[PDB]
Parts: structure tokens; C-alpha cells; sequence
């Protein structure tokens, strides 16, 4: 919603992602989710499952490479944050496959 | 899956929930007032005004996912834009300036 900063945006029930985050894409920005993880927004339980991979705001700030760019704009401040799944992790074969599905998964649903 | 759910507590450094500041890498984030002070430093709560929210991330992010033998590297590429004509842009481009491999210096300048 629409008073609040695009990145403090969240999805609230029955709303789309593409919606509060644009459409799907591929090798861009918003380029997570297939057709029907946009659908279902948080309907989606991949989504739940995704969230945990997700850093929090701290992680985010501390635990990414940050690179301010100035541009006639304005600053476009980029925070690049890399989860590691350890490949043993419980939870690594259900990430992958997710990653999978929706990593550039416009176009596209799950079942297989 | 859990590092990334990290937060600093009250009279922790930086470094001592996220690792040393570092320059041009992870952790690139904080000069040694900031790392020093943690949440306690008033940069810090302007800045993460600026960080995605857990939904932002997922899904406003550019998301790549490599698989090394180690395991999984999910990466999430989120940028935000504060406006030039924004009433925070000098203060947003000061901290950064300060703060954005700001390991071994400190304000006052």
C-alpha cells in the first residue's frame, strides 16, 4: 500500500505479487516467483518456506555488500545479500527445488 | 537458513553478530563509531529505513541462486532510490559516504 516506501511494501492477504512488486521477470528485479506464486501471493506456502531465507533488516544492513551509486536521480543504495543453504541442511532439497520453480519462473507453474 | 535472521541486540558491535567490517564485500556496511555504538548509533535507524522489508526482498530483489558444493547461495540484489530532491538525500548520501566501507574511520569532518 501505497503510503508507505516501495521496500517497506508488504503483500497483504489475497493481493497478487505483481500487484505490490511489478510483474515476474527474468534475470531482473522481481524476477522471483512463478505463475502461481503470484497468484496465490502468501497463499503460497514455497512463499512461507522462502521467508526464512529472507535476511532480516539487520542482516540486511550488516550482512550484505552495500554500494551506494549517485545518478542525476537521486542515490540508488544496493544491499546484496547471499544466504548460503548448507548442502546438508534439512531444508536444502525443498530450497532448491523452489529456487527452481520460481527463479525466473514467469511463464511457468509447478507439478513434476 | 538462520544467520540471515541475525538482529543486533543492545550492547552488541556489529562485528560481534555480523562479522568485522570489511571493504567492497559482505559486511561492507558500518564505519567504527557505527560497528562500535550497533543500534544505539542514530545513522543506523535512518538507514534501515531504507532496507527491505522480507516480502521487498523476495520479490522486489533480483534473486540469483547458485549451487557450489558447499550448498546453496541465494543472492537477493535490492536497491533502493532516495530522490535527489528527497528532504533525507543529503542525510542518506552523508552516512553512506561515512559508513560504505567505512571500516578505520570515524565521523567528525
Amino acid at each position: 500500500m501505497a503510503h508507505r516506501r516501495y521496500c517497506k511494501r508488504t503483500i497483504p492477504p489475497g493481493y497478487k505479487v505483481d500487484q505490490v512488486f511489478g510483474p515476474r521477470t527474468k534475470g531482473k528485479e522481481g524476477n522471483f516467483g512463478d505463475d502461481k506464486m503470484n497468484e496465490e501471493g502468501i497463499k503460497d506456502g514455497r512463499v512461507t518456506a522462502m521467508l526464512n531465507l529472507v535476511p532480516s533488516s539487520h542482516a540486511c544492513l550488516f550482512g550484505s555488500r552495500v554500494t551506494p551509486k549517485l545518478q542525476p536521480d537521486g542515490l540508488h543504495l544496493k544491499f546484496e545479500f547471499t544466504t548460503v543453504v548448507p548442502r546438508d541442511d534439512p531444508q536444502f532439497d525443498n530450497y532448491v527445488k523452489i529456487c527452481d520453480q520460481c527463479v525466473d519462473g514467469v511463464g511457468t507453474r509447478p507439478k513434476d
